[PDB]
RNA sequence: CCCCCCCCCCCCCCCCCCCCCCCCCCCCCCCCCCCCCCCCCCCCCCCCCCCCCCCCCCCCCCCCCCCCCCCCCCCCCCCC
């Protein structure tokens, strides 16, 4: 009948969450798992295959340095916010979060975003997304689709980026319209 | 039919340097909040001790009065 657990600087040495790490919470309904300052380092594919219910996952505060391949949210079928920030280096692809299309709040606030500008949006699956955070990452480059179809977002954050070059008039190809 | 040598222009890539722009970290100063310790001022409280004042109680002392008992002395009258 579990349905919160929190688990923010709960361990010592927890550096690498593997397809094994909660298959002890198969059978559990749990909805938010709390999985902060815990000195994460990598996150492998089907780490979270075993919560299919869950509904919030904060994995910030930690030391995630790694290229999100998409694998890690294979099984999160009912997921709605993922919270990323102040981790070591996040570098996005194509099919970063296509597996997860519920998905309505993204936080990746000081991750050093790295690949936001692939031609195809690593944002574009997301249509019910409502909030997005990218601030304090040093961007510099945004392609204009990187928001296409995105007609359900409501917040977002870019404060603390590079983005003065793209609104110049005198930037190649002109201004970017995003 | 075939090589080599010059000229301009357009490039590509790797280094160096200089620019704005931004991020992170750190330093200096200031401000705010919280915590701890300490000082100063004023109004008080409780307890103890000392002193003073009022009132009261008990005991005692001094003086006086009353009653009882005891003793001495004065008048007067009878009995044998
Ligand atoms: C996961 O747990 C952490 C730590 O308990 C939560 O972080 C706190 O969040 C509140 C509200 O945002 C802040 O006021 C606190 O300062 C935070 N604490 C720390 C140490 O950062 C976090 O909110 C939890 N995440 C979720 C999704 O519940
Ligand atoms: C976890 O991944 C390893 C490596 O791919 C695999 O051998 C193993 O079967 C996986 N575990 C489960 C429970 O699927
Ligand atoms: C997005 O939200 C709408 C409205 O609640 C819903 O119909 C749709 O199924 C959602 N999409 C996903 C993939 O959950």
């Amino acid at each position: 009948n579990l349905k919160y657990l929190s688990l923010s600087n709960s361990f010592t040495s927890l550096r690498t969450l593997t397809n094994e790490t909660f298959v002890s919470l198969a059978h559990s309904p749990l909805h938010i798992l709390n999985l902060t300052k815990n000195k994460i380092s990598k996150i492998e594919s089907d780490a979270f295959s075993w919560l299919g219910h869950l509904e919030v996952l904060d994995l910030g505060l930690n030391e995630i340095g790694q290229e999100l391949t998409g694998q890690e949210w294979r099984g999160l079928e009912n997921i709605f916010e993922i919270y990323l920030s102040y981790n070591k280096y996040l570098q996005l692809t194509r099919n970063s979060f296509a597996l997860v299309p519920s998905l309505q709040r993204l936080m990746l606030r000081r991750v050093a975003l790295k690949n936001v500008d692939s031609s195809p949006s690593p944002f574009q699956p997301l249509r019910n997304l409502t909030i997005l955070d990218l601030s304090n990452n040093n961007i510099a480059n945004i392609n204009d689709d990187m928001l296409e179809g995105l007609e359900k977002l409501e917040i977002l954050d870019l404060q603390h980026n590079n983005l003065a070059r793209l609104w110049k008039h005198a930037n190649p190809g002109g201004p970017i319209y995003f």
